[PDB]
């Protein structure tokens, strides 16, 4: 595997932003990846797309290195450049990019914005927690007839609220979304007003009527004012880059006046 790679492609839409951020030029990115809005947003400029399986699209950008997930033909690839496999979730998401700097002699990159981020988690957390003290607050998508009441470990900035902001939740969400389930809960428009915190970041689960229901309008939170529509794709990557984007629109929508 090449230290300082001049061209990369990366077939793992979930990992460009930190390839971006560690500065390693990638060349190609499926196509995920050019409909972020933390990403097309302004950076694109020098890559390819795809969907993931095309490993003749891979061949005319000649790459120095190629990233997959294991979850495509890999043999095929490795003959093209040093490919590297990257068991999903494996690794945590701070030793994910500390992964990939050490394996790219870019760790100098890496700290750095660890140290930015740190940062900006630090401030954030003590502007909210000023702005809404003890309140609670709920993670949910809409698709059809079932409802995801996300907890922390399941993306939708689950990570972000409940522990770099630490920001409480309702004691249903915590035993059912988190100290128990794989991460999230899909419960019925009923038990609705059971999970409803104070707080509410609700949207679809891709770009099923339940900000329709009479349920849902009535909710507190909606009442108040207090949910905020969630971008199914922008919350879809937990990169470097897109926490950023999205610990913006978690800390402005928890802040703004009223």
């Amino acid at each position: 595997i090449p230290k300082h790679p001049k061209r990369v492609v990366v077939m793992a839409d979930g990992y460009y932003g930190y390839f971006k951020t560690l500065g390693i030029n990638v060349v190609g990115a499926p196509e995920n990846v050019f409909k972020n809005p933390y990403y097309k947003g302004k950076t694109n400029g020098v890559e390819n797309i795809g969907d993931g399986t095309s490993v003749e699209k891979v061949i005319d950008l000649n790459p120095d290195l190629i990233i997959v997930w294991t979850t495509a033909d890999i043999k095929k690839l490795e003959k093209i450049a040093p490919t590297v496999a990257v068991k999903y979730d494996k690794l945590d998401n701070i030793e994910q990019l500390k992964e990939f700097a050490k394996m790219t002699g870019t760790e100098d990159k890496a700290e750095k914005w660890l140290a930015k981020w740190d940062k900006k988690v630090a401030a954030a957390k003590t502007k909210i927690k000023k702005a809404v003290g003890d309140k609670t607050i709920s993670i949910m998508q809409t698709n059809g007839k079932d409802i995801y009441v996300f907890g922390k470990d399941f993306g939708r900035g689950g990570s972000i609220i409940y522990k770099d902001l630490g920001l409480q939740a309702t004691k249903l969400t915590k035993e059912k979304a988190i100290d128990q389930g794989p991460g999230y809960t899909s419960i019925s428009l009923e038990k609705l007003p059971d999970f409803a915190g104070d707080y509410i970041f609700a949207g679809p689960w891709q770009s099923g009527g339940v900000f329709e229901s009479s349920i849902w309008k009535n909710l507190n939170a909606v009442k108040n004012g207090h949910v905020y529509k969630m971008d199914p794709i922008g919350f879809y990557f937990t990169d470097p880059i897109s926490l950023e984007g999205q610990l913006e629109f978690i800390t402005e929508s928890l802040t703004k006046l009223e």
